[PDB]
């Protein structure tokens, strides 16, 4: 029992007795594109929290610095408390969704090398897509910081892409958040579940949140499958 | 004036010459809004525009900027070097206005220091979407060293334009360049620099450009003329 700091779409965050520490609670809320249509859909909290806890651990083993300490419940994990960088970092392996729209090209077209993209994590501004100069203007980060957020998201793509391959899923794109820890460094934060990445079945089947949005089945089913496959590592 | 069409634009019909390397540009009386959505014929516009562009482009040539400009042919026409256009629209911002205002949710009118440059892919089917460096490399438009060149040039270009407009009392909020390749493969400033293509605030905050058309604040040629007049007071 401790205090609720922030209340999200997918996560409520609580405090502890350790200033630098935070317990994350994954909710059953699901919400669609920016025009937040809201459905609450059972089991989702637990799968997300499992999957995220797993990958994050795997990353930590692979020496990626992150906010993960331990999965504490079905519903909760304990995380290092960081100061969030309002900058969603998207790395794309394949064309899909908003890249596809922006460039009027289909989804499924491979890229090589992969493209990263910043978005201003500002719900009020509808999390707009931005360029490096916009980030500097916003004073989120200068140079050296921008080049770090890239250089490590790529390293993160390289680990993750391999891992999902091995379980027969192609990492189409994902989305990080990073923040500063009590010691000032930058650190992979938030969560890595099917909610913030795209996953393609070797037959084009969507093993991700595009099931809720496009509406091609029930969510917990594909998530369940991904969770099942991950323990193959 | 009699040769064949190379392509029709919303503002400019560009014709051929006997000189493979040279283009004669024809400025039209047509004005088009947002995503080509609404358009009107406004008399004098092409002429008014044609002088402004020829004048600025001349001044650039004398201040050492490579451009596609050779001479003004007449009211409606000028002669230009043929370029393989770079389908990037390059926007430099000095003050906030319009789209930057939209995306970042703040007022038209705030000084930026430094000025922000922004690429859009010149592709009307896509409504010239806003793109970032890595999209340009994707799109196969330019390599790094070149994107860096487009940047550094649009900057020293602002640092001339801003002054000249200052001296006649005009606030260069933002503009929008286009560059292309000349006969010897050198990047070169081209297209046009009219008030269709930039923002020029009055000291009273009055709109000395196409925002008069967009926001329908009144008629375009009044203002365009006032700028032509003012520009003629320079050197
Ligand atoms: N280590 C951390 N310290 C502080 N805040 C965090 C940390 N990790 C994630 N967060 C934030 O917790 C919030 C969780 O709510 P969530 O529903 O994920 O947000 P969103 O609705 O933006 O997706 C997010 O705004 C995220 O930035
Ligand atoms: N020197 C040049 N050589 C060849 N094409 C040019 C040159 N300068 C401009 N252009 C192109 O000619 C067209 C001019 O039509 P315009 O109405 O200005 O285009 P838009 O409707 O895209 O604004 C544009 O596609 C522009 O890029
Ligand atoms: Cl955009
Ligand atoms: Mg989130
Ligand atoms: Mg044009």
């Amino acid at each position: 029992s401790k205090q609720l700091i922030y209340s999200g779409k997918a996560k409520d965050i609580y405090t502890t007795e350790d200033e630098n520490l935070i317990i994350s609670t994954y909710k059953d809320q699901a919400t669609a594109f920016n025009g937040v249509k809201k459905e609450q859909i059972a089991g989702k909290g637990v799968l997300n929290n499992q999957i995220s806890s797993f990958i994050f651990e795997k990353l930590n083993v692979a020496g990626v610095a992150t906010h993960f300490v331990e999965k504490l419940s079905d519903t909760e994990q304990l995380n290092k408390k960081v100061k969030i960088i309002p900058l969603e970092v998207v790395l794309r392996n394949y064309t899909a969704g908003s890249f596809s729209k922006r460039f009027g090209v289909d989804e499924g077209i491979a890229l090589e090398t992969p493209i990263v993209e910043f978005y201003y994590k500002n719900d009020d501004l509808d999390d707009p897509f931005i360029n490096d100069e916009h980030v500097k203007f916003l004073q989120i980060a200068g140079d050296q910081q921008i080049a770090y957020l890239k250089e490590e998201t790529r390293r993160i793509n390289e680990l993750l892409k391999v891992w999902f391959a091995e379980i027969g899923l192609k990492l189409i794109d994902f989305k990080l958040e990073f923040g500063f820890d009590k010691d000032g460094k930058i650190i992979l934060a938030d969560e890595f579940s099917p909610d913030n990445c795209r996953l393609w079945d070797a037959d084009g089947n969507h093993m991700d949140k595009d099931v809720f949005r496009r509406g091609l089945g029930e969510l917990t089913d594909v998530y369940e499958i991904v969770w099942e496959k991950l323990q193959e590592l």
